C-alpha cells in the first residue's frame, strides 16, 4: 500500500534559526564535544550519535544485520 | 506499493540558518570536537557519529551485513 | 513498485546558511576536529563520521557486506 | 519497478552558503582537522569520515564486499 | 525496471558559496588537515575521508570486493 | 532497464563558489594537508581521500577486485 | 517584501481525478458547450470563461489596461 | 522584494487524471463545444476562454494595454 | 528583487493522464470544436481561446500594446 | 533582479499521456476543428488560439505593438 | 539582471506520449482542421493559431511592430 | 545582464512519442488540414500556423516591422 515515513520539513515565507552550538568565551573548557572516549570487547548495532540540526536517516528494508 | 522515506525539505520565500558551530574565543579548550579516542576489540555495525547540519542516509534493501 | 529514499532539498526565492563550523580566536585550543584516534583490533562495519554540511549516502541494495 | 535514492538539491532564485570552515585566528592550535591517527589490526569495511559540504554516494547493487 | 542514485543539483538565477575551507592567520596550528597517520596491519574495504565540497561517488554492480 | 548513478550538476543564469582552500597568512603551521604518513603491513582496497572540489568515481560493473 | 499568490497544488503518494467532462450517449442536445454567441457593441475588459480543470492566471503588477 | 504569483503543481508517487472531455455517443448534437459566434463592433480586452487542462498565463509588468 | 510567475510542473515517480479530448463515435455531431465563428468591426486586444493541455504564457515586460 | 516566467515542466522516473485528441468513428460530423471562420473589418493585437499540448510564448520587452 | 522567460522542459527515466491527433474513421466528415477560412479587410497583429505539440516563441525585445 | 527565452528540452535515459497525426481510414473527409482560404484586402503582420511538433522561433531585438 502507501507508507511514508520521511523527515518532511516546508518552509513558507518563514525565518528558522535551529541547531546551532554558540561558544563565546572558553578557557581550560570542554564545551560541546560529541566524543566516545574509551571502549572494550563493546559490541553496538545501531547507535547514532547525532548533534546540532545533523540527520541520520536508515531504511532497512528485508535487510538482515546479523553479528554473531 | 508506494514507499517515500526521505529527508524531504523544500524552502519556498523564506530565510534559514541552521547546523552551525561558532567559537568566538578559545584558549586551552577543546571545543565542539566529534572523537572515537581509544577502542579495543570493538564491533561496531551501524554507529553515525553525525554534526552540524551532516547528513548519513543509508538504504539496505534486501541488502544482508554479516559480521561474525 | 515505487520507493523514493532520497536526500530531496528544493530552494524557491529563499536564502540559507548552514553547515559552518567558524573560529574566530584559537590559542593552545583543539577546535571543532573530526577524528578516530587509538584503535586495536577493532571491526567497524558501517560507521559514518560526518560534519559541517557534509553528506553520505550509502544505498546496498541485494548487496552482502559480510566480514569473517 | 522505479527506485530513486539521490542528492536531489534544486535551486530557484535563492542564495545558499554552506559547509564551510573559517579560520580566522590561530597559534599553537589543532583546528578542524579531519584525521585518523594510530590504528592497529583494525578491519574497517565502510566509514565514510566526510566534512565541509563533502559527499561519499555509494551505490553497491547485488555486489558482495567480502573480508575474510 | 527504473533506478535513479545520483548526485542531483540544479542551479536556476541563483548565488551558491559551499565546501570553502578558509584561512586567515596561522601560527604554529595544525588547520583543516585531512590525514591517516600511523596504521599497522590495518584492513580498509571502502573508506572514504573527503573535505570541502570533494565528491567519492562509487558505482560497484554485480561487482565483487574480495579480500582473503 | 534504466540506470542513472551519475554526479548531475546543471547551472541556468546562476553564480556559484565552491571547493576553495584560501590561506592568506601561515608561519611555522601545516595547513590544508591531504597525507597519509606512515603505514606499515596495510591492506587498502577503495579508499578515496579526496578535497576542494576534486572527484572519484569507480564504476565496476561485474568487475572482481580480489586480494588475497 | 515577500508575496505568495499561486495555484499551489502538491500531491504525495495520492491519487485524483478532476475536472472530467464526460458525455456516454447523446441525441438531438447540446452538452457541456462553453460559448459566446451573439455580442452587440460589448466592452468586456476582463472575463475568463473557464472550465474542465483548465486554469487562467493574470499577473498584472504596475500595469495599466486603458479602454476609452 | 520576494514575488512568487505561479502554476506551481509537483507531483510524488502519484497517479493524477485530470481536464478529460469525453464522448461515447454522439447524434446531431453539439457536445463540448468551446466558441464565440456572432459578435459587432465588440471591443475585448483580456477574455480568457480556457477548457480540459488548458492554461493561460499573462504576465505584464509595468506593461500598458491601451485601446482607444 | 525575485519575480517568479512560471507554469512550474515537477513529476516524481508519478502517473498523469490530462487534457485528453476523446470521440469513440460520431454522427451528424459538431464535437469538441474550437471556432470564433463571425465577427464584424471587432476589437480584441488579448483573447486566449485554449484547450486539451494546450498552453499560453504572455510576458509583456515595460510593453505598449497601443490599438488607436 | 531576477524573473523567471517560463512553462518549466520536469519528469522524474514518471509516465504522462497530455494533449490527445483522438477520433474513433466520425461520420458527416466535425471533430476538434480548430478554426476563425468569417471576419469583416476586425482588428485583432494578441489572440493565441492554441490546442492538444500547443504552446504559444510570447516575450515583449521594452516592445511597442500600435495599431493606428 | 537574469531573465529567464523559456518552455523548459526536462525529462529523466520517463515515459511521455503529447499532442497527438488520431483518427481511425472518418466518412463525410471534417476532423481536426486548423483553418481560417473567409476574412474581409482584417487587422491580424500576433495571432499564434497551434495544435498537437507545435510551438510558437515570439521574442520580441526594444522592438516596434506599427501597422498603420 | 543575462536573458535566456529558449525551447529547451533535454531527455536522459526516456522514452517520448509526441506531435504525431495519424489518419488510418479516410472517405470523402477533410482530415487535419492546415489551410488559409479565401482572404480579401487583409494584413496579417505575426500570425503562425503551426502544427505536429512543428516550430516557429521570432526573435526580433530593436527590429521594427513597420507596415503602413
Amino acid at each position: 500500500g502507501q507508507d511514508m515515513q520521511s523527515l518532511f520539513t516546508q518552509y513558507f515565507q518563514s525565518m528558522t534559526e535551529y541547531g546551532k552550538d554558540l561558544v563565546e568565551k572558553a578557557k581550560t573548557s570542554e564545551i560541546q564535544s560529541q566524543a566516545k572516549a574509551y571502549f572494550e570487547k563493546t559490541h553496538e548495532q545501531l547507535t547514532p550519535l547525532v548533534r546540532s540540526a545533523g540527520t541520520s536517516l536508515v531504511n532497512f528494508f528485508s535487510s538482515l544485520m546479523n553479528l554473531e
